[PDB]
């Protein structure tokens, strides 16, 4: 048995719903409390257990409010999730990487016992929007111990992520004019090694700000990815492989399925 399985057996409907099956509570992290980032909100399951932990960064000019929906939604499927504010809203991607790292450490070592006791510190993941997605890639390159990375409409001046070995799902937006998929998301996906677990999901009829707007596709695939890789939960492979490779929803889906089942 996989000791990290949590929650009931999944279905497409369960993953598309506004909320997952875990009741969620919140712990605020003030800017004072945060060391190396701007504070945030930790969402976690009310039901005591150990869970994987996830840190999510907003993008340039963004605050935690722009990613709150994702923090709550992911936590409601059985994760401890911090949505951060950055030191300043204008911080660049490599700074955001360091801030994601500080936020993971905060959850593990500095939060209340209620939060710390709900984390398996060996099972961590990062996500981010735009420059925060760039930060997720950078930290993944630095931290091969991370279990998953999910860059959402990511932006970064470096396109070469051949050093990344962490299971990475990149979500792009077809109509993104800020971090165009042709010059950001796709170059990143293609430079990730062919040998790793990876996938590219491009949203149809989506702007750069799709990740800041509650979105059943982002929710479903983000949770399925975190489940598969943070929890080793092969009950979720079914959603990822072959995956949505869906007009009105998904423009394209590429992967290295089936990820060595």
């Amino acid at each position: 048995a996989n000791p990290y399985e949590r929650g009931p057996n999944p279905t497409d409907a369960l993953l598309e719903a506004r909320s997952g099956p875990f009741s969620v509570s919140e712990e605020n992290v003030s800017r004072l409390s945060a060391s190396g980032f701007g504070g945030g909100t930790i969402y976690y399951p009310r039901e005591n257990n150990t869970y994987g932990a996830v840190a999510i960064s907003p993008g340039y000019t963004g605050t935690e409010a722009s990613i709150a929906w994702l923090g709550e939604r992911i936590a409601s499927h059985g994760f401890v999730v911090i949505t951060i504010d950055t030191i300043t809203t204008l911080d660049q991607p490599d700074s955001r990487a360091e801030q994601l790292n500080a936020a993971l450490n905060h959850m593990i070592n500095r939060a209340s016992s209620t939060v710390r006791s709900r984390i398996d510190s060996s099972r961590l993941a990062v996500m981010g929007h735009s420059m925060g997605g760039g930060g997720s890639l950078r930290l993944a390159s630095q931290r091969p111990d991370l279990k998953a990375a999910i860059p959402l409409t990511p932006w970064h001046l470096n396109k070469n992520w051949s050093s990344v070995t962490v299971p990475t799902l990149i979500i792009g937006a077809d109509l993104d004019t800020i971090a165009p998929v042709a010059t950001h998301a796709k170059p990143f996906y293609n430079s990730l090694p062919s040998s790793i677990s990876k996938a590219y999901l491009e949203l149809d009829g989506a702007t750069h700000f799709a990740p800041n707007i509650p979105n059943k596709i982002i929710g479903k695939y983000s949770v399925a990815w975190l489940k598969r890789f943070v929890d080793n939960d092969t009950r979720y492979t079914q959603f990822l492989c072959p995956g949505p490779r869906l007009f009105g929803e998904v423009e394209e889906y590429r992967s290295t399925c089936p990820f060595y089942p």
